């Protein structure tokens, strides 16, 4: 996360981290006791899922392994369209005040809405600095045609853009798959953008969750 601050302790109970070894791979969210939503480009054979602390490596934290994950059937490795994936935890997460489900959207929030993006990703770009504290940055949803000005043909209508004008505020490496919430529901999963991170007027690009609730719910039911 670029030009952000540590997230208020206990306000991202639905945030999880995906680790390979004890080392960060992606961000993600908890849909419920059994399942994690992240980006399809975070796909690995096995995952260790960090839960229940803004602090990475905490003693209080829960780590649960996951051996199965299912990317969206329509994901492209070339274009990163439909960049979303479900991760099935080997055992159920134990909810607490520190472990909650994300409120999935029943609505696509419109351009200009204030949103928060969070992660443990590099706090700097190109030179990298990884924080144990979960980091937050507030951004606004940018409209599709506004974003297309910048990204042209790379953009699908299932991808959502967010940033602040003339601002370095954005997500970066390691923030991948992590949440963008706006008015209390999950609106984005961190997918792609430009390098180095935080170039002003280069919006961060998100997978637009409100377009995929049906696949999400159907996949959870499928693998009951
Ligand atoms: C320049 O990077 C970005 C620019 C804008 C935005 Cl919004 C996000 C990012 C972070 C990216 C997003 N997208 C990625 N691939 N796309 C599907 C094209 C790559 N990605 C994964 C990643 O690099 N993860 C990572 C995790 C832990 C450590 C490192 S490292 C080796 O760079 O230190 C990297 C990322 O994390
Ligand atoms: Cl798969
Ligand atoms: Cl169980």
């Amino acid at each position: 996360i670029i030009d952000g601050a540590p997230c208020a302790r206990g306000s991202h109970p639905w945030q999880v981290a995906l680790l390979s070894g004890n080392q960060l791979h992606c961000g993600g969210v908890l849909v419920n006791e059994r399942w994690v939503l992240t980006a399809a480009h975070c796909k690995m054979n096995e995952y260790t899922v960090h839960l229940g602390s803004d602090t990475l490596g905490d003693r209080r934290a829960q780590r649960i392994k996951a051996s199965k994950s299912f990317r969206h059937p329509g994901y492209s490795t070339q274009t990163h369209v439909n960049d979303l994936m479900l991760v099935k935890l080997n055992s159920q997460a134990r909810l607490s005040s520190m472990v909650k489900k994300v409120r999935l959207p029943s609505r696509c929030e419109p351009p200009g809405t204030t949103c928060t993006v969070s992660g443990w990703g590099t706090t700097t770009s190109p030179d990298v600095t990884f924080p144990s504290d979960l980091m937050c940055v507030d951004v606004k949803l940018i409209s599709p045609q506004d974003c297309t000005k910048v990204y042209k043909d790379l953009l699908e209508n299932s991808m959502l853009c967010a940033g602040i004008p003339d601002s370095k505020k954005n997500a970066c490496n390691g923030d991948s798959g992590g949440p963008l919430v706006c008015r209390g529901t999950l609106q984005g999963l961190v997918s792609w953008g430009t390098f180095p991170c935080g170039q002003p007027n280069d919006p961060g690009v998100y997978t637009q969750v409100c377009k995929f609730t049906k696949w999400i719910n159907d996949t959870m039911k499928k693998h009951r």
